């Protein structure tokens, strides 16, 4: 007694199988698994004839799909996917203002925000894994793509996690390579010290969430042992991610494109998401509010950009 199904590491390419209803899915493929669910222990069912299974890459046909597929070689990498998947594919992903949002489940609000950011800033994703996830994420069917976020990111479903780590996992795998940035560093001491940054290094600074303050310069210790001034020279990339310390910070109306707000103690906080429209809209997984000023702990600020040069001589 047998039917046939299919045998994927990418669920597009498939490969045609002939199994014995009399033996688990584990004795014949190795680590099997349906839409997320393991099924290795599993003996095939009537209902399981014509449908897709997710195994494991153990052969080179296998090995050029999944690496083409994902750019990962990590061998534990499509079990922790599907992982992740059985758990992602039962959340609910509401539209919030245009956005797709993930409504509370897990300790995901930090995948909620992450979700609503990219939604904000232009980013392409090199994996074809992450791209087609990211495009059915927009239509608002996220389940994939939150899975490929925890399954890159190592994370495991009810995991709290860092917004700004998770952001720089995923600008680590995006195309960022016109993205340049040039910063002097003036001690009146010293003397002054130009820096040129690309990359992820290009988008992401610490220690100031206000891009304005950045431009104008900002106090920082210098090896000297007294302070100098840090500004922005030149910044070529289409947004900037400005994080700190997480502190009580007035956002307004106009002069950035998102934020992330991290309430509680060490490691078990909460995020919310800011996004700046026609006014400030706060975003809390299914829930929305509005204020035309917003003031709480801010984590991580983003801003539109294209081309900025200083007018500091
Ligand atoms: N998501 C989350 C939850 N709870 C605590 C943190 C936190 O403090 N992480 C950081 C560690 C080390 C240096 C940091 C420097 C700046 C900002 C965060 C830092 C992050
Ligand atoms: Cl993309
Ligand atoms: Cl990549
Ligand atoms: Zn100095």
């Amino acid at each position: 007694r047998t039917i046939k199904v299919f045998t994927t590491v990418d669920n597009i390419n498939l490969h045609t199988q002939v199994v014995d209803m009399s033996m688990t899915y584990g004795q014949q493929f190795g680590p099997t698994y349906l839409d997320g669910a393991d099924v290795t222990k599993i003996k095939p069912h009537n209902s399981h004839e014509g449908k897709t299974f997710y195994v494991l890459p153990n052969d080179d046909t296998l090995r050029v799909e999944a690496f083409e597929y994902y750019h990962t070689t990590d061998p534990s990498f499509l079990g922790r996917y599907m992982s992740a998947l059985n758990h992602t594919k039962k959340w609910k992903y509401p539209q919030v203002n245009g956005l797709t949002s993930i409504k509370w489940a897990d300790n995901n609000s930090y995948l909620a925000t992450a979700l609503l950011t990219l939604q904000q800033i232009e980013l392409k994703f090199n994996p074809p894994a992450l791209q087609d996830a990211y495009y059915r994420a927009r239509a608002g069917e996220a389940a994939n793509f939150c899975a490929l976020i925890l399954a890159y990111c190592n994370k495991t479903v009810g995991e709290l996690g860092d917004v700004r780590e998770t952001m720089s996992y995923l600008f680590q795998h995006a195309n960022l390579d016109s993205c340049k940035r040039v910063l002097n560093v003036v001690c009146k001491t010293c003397g002054q010290q130009q820096t040129t940054l690309k990359g992820v290094e290009a988008v992401m600074y610490m220690g100031t969430l206000s891009y304005e303050q950045f431009k104008k310069g900002v106090q920082i210790p210098c090896t000297c042992g007294k302070q100098a001034t840090k500004y922005l020279v030149q910044q070529e990339s289409p947004f900037v991610m400005m994080s700190a310390p997480p502190a009580q910070y007035e956002l307004k109306h106009g002069t950035f494109t998102c934020a992330s707000e991290y309430t509680g103690n060490y490691q078990c906080g909460h995020y919310k998401h800011i996004t700046s429209k026609e006014t400030l809209y706060c975003i809390d997984g299914a829930l929305l509010t509005k204020s035309s000023e917003y003031k709480g702990p801010i984590t991580d600020v983003f801003y539109k950009e294209n081309s900025y040069t200083t007018t500091i001589k």
